[PDB]
């Protein structure tokens, strides 16, 4: 019997706010990285921009107050942490990758709070750039893949 | 500190 | 006078021990559930997990043996027993609760003992995620809110 | 498409498996019952189907080599009529060319259990020797 | 399309029979193992014997012919594969097993040929020994508990 | 290959339990049958009563319910089906009976239901009363003789 303490806390006093998001149940639906359809080999880096759940568009962080803060965003590594959309049915694996810039080259590193900046009156979109490297190896089995990446608005 | 998920997809058929 | 007897046991032979913890005084610290900073009224579900207070990571229960171990984890309901936090002045109260999932579905339920699995060599981890109701009401008071959960683990 | 396991290639033709009544005597008083054994394992027929959403494929039987399902004996022209059920009770029976239904889920293999059974001869005492028949076993979508 | 080829064959020349069995519709009905009536909790071994649905003794399989053969009797695991009956309303299961001699220890082991031997002019007895463990934890609800266990004689 | 079906039964209601036993693996030890020593020829009839193996009295067999049930008590004929103790070593054999009442003279008859009556909150005792015949004939080779006799308790 090892009974322990955990310290809750929360300080309610000048927060940020992330819109774009839907309450799913008890945890919020922030939105959809969806590739699209694609054949067993692709040639081309499949490429497509994170969907707010709640409008369609950018997930859009606004804060509450009047001086601008500045918040940071971490997204992590995907249920398996790799990054890798899994087939539904089969083990098959797709390994994938979310980017902050529109050139795939500033990389949401895992468990890393890339920073971001926010001004009163304004909302801040936060871009979640997915890219998957061109598979012209092996043709992955016939299905969905899917993953839910947990992306972290931290301050 | 917000979390929120994020569904990724990807069709793999034609 | 009624006096009375309590039969004290231990039972020395092959047991489990928690990592993470440090010893606050006689009572183990597990960890701090840090849901962050918060305006008064917060449309997104505040959603923070559990951080270890020895090395600031998920608390690793690891058991002393060959065979694979069950173990069960148990919370209780807070200082009040209603899972509520309290401001440190005033009387507001906000309420909130643990899961033992990342979707927030697995309810880590009052004084019920959530099972777990352990083998030889490796250390399990106790996912002890928090998770707060969207409050689109009344504003509470400014300051800090705080509870102290104690977590149960027993065999 | 749906794949079909526990078949061997014979030559052209896949060779699903034996329906092994075992030994008996001229005139038997009880059902002689047997399953298919498939020819690659030993076990039953394991469908499975190439796919992630669950796929409904049909599995029908034929009439044996004379169309009436009687095993034949290899040298005289005696026969042996029987049958083959679906479930475990020889109740459900797979109907000359019909598609008796099937589901097959995500990332599994279905077995087709192919059930023989045999009438009670507590008549006439058939000739000694061999009795054999080849059902075509139709896996169609 | 995928058709193939079902080999079906019988050697008539000289078998064995089992008798104490009636042909329900086309298969051979062999007997009940009835447990009889019990409480919610025993604490004693619920123990029966087969009961031949032919003649209420137990199977008597005899060979047909002059040296004396050697035949296999294989139980299989019943209609769930781990010898549990099943309440008919409810889905509470009651774990049982049988055996093949009087004091409950050659266990009839699950798709297994336990040996038999047999001599002409005579009848020999196949002793199916049910056995069920002491329940002292929970009480099962109320009603009848069934299971179809298929012997298979083979040679 | 002849396959065939064996129904399976409990009936989960109210029933009836026999104490005084020990669980010997998976077969209800009932008791002991204690003749005692005795030399090659005795001229009295050697008498002795059944010893629970668990209480070391007799075997008291009570019902679960309200009203008075009427359950029957059958004993078998014993390993050789003609109750006669074996010797260990040696082929000799040793004629007995299990009789019901203290003057041995209604006999437990082989498979047979000998009735018994039982009411709510009490124990009815199962008096096994066993008695050798005089041998004043051929001295017996000496050893210990045994039988497993088996009690059916049933409903």
């Amino acid at each position: 019997a090892v009974t322990g303490q955990v310290d809750v806390k929360l300080n309610i006093s000048t927060g940020c706010t992330v819109g774009g998001s839907q309450t799913e149940g008890n945890m919020n639906k922030f939105g959809t990285l969806n590739f699209g359809k694609t054949s067993g080999t692709w040639n081309n880096v499949l490429t497509a921009e994170v969907a707010s759940a709640a409008t369609g568009g950018n997930i859009s962080v606004t804060c509450d107050g009047t001086d601008p803060v500045d918040f940071t965003v971490a997204i992590d590594g995907g249920e398996r942490t790799d990054r890798t959309l899994k087939n539904t049915a089969s083990a098959d694996v797709v390994a994938y990758n979310v980017y902050r810039d529109a050139a795939r080259t500033n990389l949401y590193v895992v468990n890393q709070p890339q920073q971001f900046t926010t001004v009163s009156g304004q909302a801040t979109a936060v871009p979640i750039f997915g890219a998957i490297a061109p598979n012209t190896g092996t043709p992955k089995a016939q299905g969905d893949y899917k993953d839910t990446l947990l992306v972290t608005v931290n301050f």
